[PDB]
């Protein structure tokens, strides 16, 4: 009698606010086939004493459920855990379980131990979005005055800086300073700065 739960892996996830994800957990038993598999709290909701998954905007998926050989060591079950960061998530981490049953009525166990992690249990840390990116120099705007941009200036500043970043998202906002000092707000607030010595140079006659 088949009395092995299944076994999963999973790994250290890294998201962002404002941008999308997606992790694929392995799972395999030693019958070959998944019924099941939730992603959830270990902790039952208090609302409904129902399992659970937060923050809100993690999502799991699993095709071909219920069918047999679809999760064997040479071929193994895949879980989507996918969503998109909400630009006001709480910054920090959780840790939460993919939790599989087998044709037989085998659940896999949670068990809260850190040598747990990156197996069923695995650790989603959520960062600010400017975490993401590396913001590419632009091309040098040549100003008649460094310590007082005019406001043309500042707004050809922020064109190239937008030129040379087309990977930062459409919705990211560059502002300069009056020496040319570049700010880029991402979507969820936090920020990037280019110094001005990247940025401006002095106009030759
Ligand atoms: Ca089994
Ligand atoms: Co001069």
């Amino acid at each position: 009698v088949d009395t092995e739960a299944p076994q999963v892996k999973t790994g250290d996830y890294v998201v962002y606010r404002g941008e999308s994800f997606e992790f694929y957990a392995e799972i395999t038993d030693n019958s070959g086939q998944v019924n099941d598999v939730v992603v959830r709290n270990v902790e039952l909701d208090k609302k409904t004493s129902q399992p659970y998954l937060t923050p809100g905007f993690i999502k799991f998926s699993t095709d071909n459920l219920g069918l047999p050989g679809n999760a064997t060591v040479q071929n193994p079950l895949r879980t989507k855990i996918f969503g998109t960061v909400p630009l006001n998530e709480g910054i920090g981490y959780y840790t939460r379980y993919v939790v599989p049953t087998d044709s037989n009525g085998n659940t896999t166990r949670m068990v809260q131990n850190d040598n747990r992690n990156g197996l069923e249990r695995f650790i989603i840390t959520i960062k600010t979005q400017n975490e993401k990116y590396n913001p590419a120099d632009p091309a040098i705007t040549y100003v008649n005055q460094l310590s007082n941009l005019s406001q043309a200036e500042r707004d050809a500043v922020a064109a190239a800086v937008r030129t040379a970043n087309p990977q930062i998202p459409a919705a990211a906002r560059i502002t300069v300073s009056a020496n040319g000092t570049v700010t880029i707000t991402y979507p969820d607030s936090s920020t990037d700065t280019i110094p001005a010595d990247r940025v401006v140079k002095d106009l030759a006659s």
